[PDB]
């Protein structure tokens, strides 16, 4: 059946606002984590975040007619999509085409705008204080709605949401649409705002790191024995998924082919992973792939329970004969809705540039990871096939396998 | 290619908490719209809603351990899913199976819980006030996560959100998963809470009815010249989408086959959506459940698209929204369910409150009185804000 390739990428993250900045950070093993005064001021225990530091204010980067409908998740996704379109070399007639779609999601929509609106409604500002653009800022589908219009998308247009797996499921579904022969191009990705309004929910459940506020760059430390929760982050990412013959026909640059996609459910525990659903997810994505997995960008968020469940799943699939492993979250933080596309992009850059980004802050490796091929220093290596895992709350799992395209 | 059929349904809506109640409402042309004191107290202009009227509090209907993680959208979808599982006749090993999945969405997730959490942080209780179950209540995917865990779903598990089209895309995607040979069963639907926190956003953009607050049952009036906005509603709905051979082999009751699914974007989009869903369908469209939410511009845009596809030679047409209001995330699955009941029971629900037909609908086959009729193929449109379109075509299984 039809094959899908990635021909363009765009990204706004805690370690870079475009692929050049991100590539440099990945090669340097640079942390994007910083102290979050906003969180301290809000009364939270976690005072660290993977913040997006844009070059200018959004009003100076995006047309006001487009910007008036957006929450930060949409701003990030939009900037990422502009980059991806430029990178892909697509013309307006290919971006706006009956066979070109958009599948982009957010894990949380926009609690900041939602709260701003509800606060205004409870003051004399009333309905005028809410404003007429709140629906696109606050609804769950905001990120797809805010992008479909400005780019004049004519194909599919919707959001997939699934916590940490959100944008991984978006990319996988783009593969499915290409496989079904329904679309030739699908812009897939996600966005996530960074705010105390949403972050406090995670802190209230004890999911966030709180013991490293004085040394922010050391807080996120996947697979380290002294990890104490993830570091919340924001951002956006977009990849241009394209049917193979269509990409070849126009002379597109092919980063990789999406050769595997797994999507499963744990059917147990509402907040932490069970490992068994993760095992099936990895196995499903590896089905039919006739090459070994050279590198894997783990889900590994730096939580005590979560990291261990994933390691157990990895051992069930590969024993100690694992692919090279690193958690980029140790550097970037957990960007929730944007995590899947961010990590797919980090993996594509490692493939394109022949290197493995280090898994930082591992002072003492968790015993469950002993024996595995954990990379802790930037390593040059020819990577052919890569895998990226995304296991979100509610027991939802996604795994993508990508491979260099053989001309 | 694999074929998909619907073998079970469940529903919580403004016109009924089960299929028998919903059927009676549809046949009688009964409005589910009532006066919303909550909206008046909030300072909104629209004081009408399609409220879900559960007799009991959710704590008396759902296990306490499961309920702690849920927002109202999840509560409604969960109850709809219980009804669907029961209706489907599926065994526990078919509900919890590697080849059985769940694709359920919500238009807004839980604005009430996003606000409740933030309000708590601003009080002395702080983090303790927020509590540890707020993420599952407030996250966009809450409605899929809160059902996947308790029903022990092992297959796909995620939400699709697209405003008014949400649950229609969920059903269409269930069909795609069956077609790809990835799942044998997919529980598809949606849920939406009813709350001023979200409703005021619609009132703020002038999309809600505000001139018929003194006669709520007459506020939602799709295709009527004096319509002035939609009436917001809440609820949940779920359908069991199943691969054909699998349904036949277990002796399932088959409501209909999903023979078409279109999904497009405006960027004519509606026309293309309808045409896509009708591709390969070798029978005429007997009845169409329109998107028609009762907005001045929206209704005319849809009428224009219908006219482009069918001219005046349209299938029989009615808007059940005139009775139920607009349930956003749950609208697609609710309307799919109403259409299946019309097929199963051989009748066309009336499009009520049309005192003066909009000039743009002149010549079309708009049904305004309940009509008994053998329906074989039906279509349901869901054209949501953001220019996202979904159309489903279902047909009796021969
Ligand atoms: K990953
Ligand atoms: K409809």
């Amino acid at each position: 059946m039809k094959r899908a390739v990635i021909t363009g990428l765009g990204i706004v993250s805690s370690i870079g606002n475009n692929q050049q900045e991100v590539l440099a950070s990945l090669q340097e093993g640079r942390s994007g984590i910083t102290f979050a005064q906003e969180f301290k001021d809000a009364g939270m225990r976690s005072h660290v975040w993977g913040d997006v530091k844009l070059q200018s204010e959004p009003k100076d980067l995006i047309d006001r007619k487009v910007l008036r409908f957006m929450s930060d998740a949409s701003i990030y996704a939009y900037l990422a999509m502009q980059e991806a379109i430029a990178d892909s070399g697509l013309s307006d007639s290919q971006v706006s085409n009956f066979r070109s779609g958009l599948v982009v999601g957010s894990g949380g929509g926009s609690p900041r705008n939602q709260v701003a609106g509800s606060d205004a409604m409870r003051t004399p500002r009333g309905l005028k204080g809410v404003g007429p653009y709140m629906v696109t800022k606050a609804m769950a589908s905001g990120v797809s709605a805010c992008l479909a219009t400005p780019f004049k998308i004519k194909g599919v247009n919707y959001s997939i949401s699934s916590a940490c797996a959100t944008s991984a499921h978006c990319i996988g579904h783009a593969l499915e649409l290409i496989q079904l022969g329904k679309q030739d191009i699908v812009f897939a990705g996600g966005g996530e705002e960074l705010c105390w309004e949403m972050a406090c929910e995670f802190d209230a459940m004890g999911a966030l790191s709180t013991k490293y506020n004085d040394t922010p760059a050391k807080a996120s430390r996947t697979y380290d024995q002294d990890r104490d929760g993830f570091v919340i982050a924001g951002g956006g990412g977009m990849v241009v998924v394209e049917e193979l013959e269509h990409a070849l026909a126009r002379g597109a640059h092919i980063y990789a082919e999406i050769v595997g996609y797994g999507a499963t459910s744990d059917g147990a525990d509402m907040v932490a992973p069970s490992g068994e659903g993760a095992v099936r997810c990895m196995q499903m994505a590896m089905a039919g792939v006739d090459t070994p997995i050279d590198y894997m960008n783990v889900h590994g968020t730096s939580t005590p329970v979560g990291d261990v469940k994933e390691l157990g799943a990895i051992r069930e699939v590969f024993g100690n004969n694992t692919p090279a492993i690193s958690s980029t979250k140790a550097m970037t933080g957990h960007s929730l809705g944007a995590a899947g596309v961010h990590e797919a992009i980090f993996s594509l850059l490692m493939v394109e540039h022949g290197f493995i980004a280090p898994s930082i802050n591992i002072d003492n490796l968790d015993e469950q990871a002993q024996g595995m091929n954990i990379i802790t220093e930037t390593t040059q290596r020819e990577l052919t096939t890569v895998m990226s895992n995304s296991f979100g709350f509610g027991g939802t799992n996604a795994t993508l396998v990508m491979r260099k395209y053989q001309k």
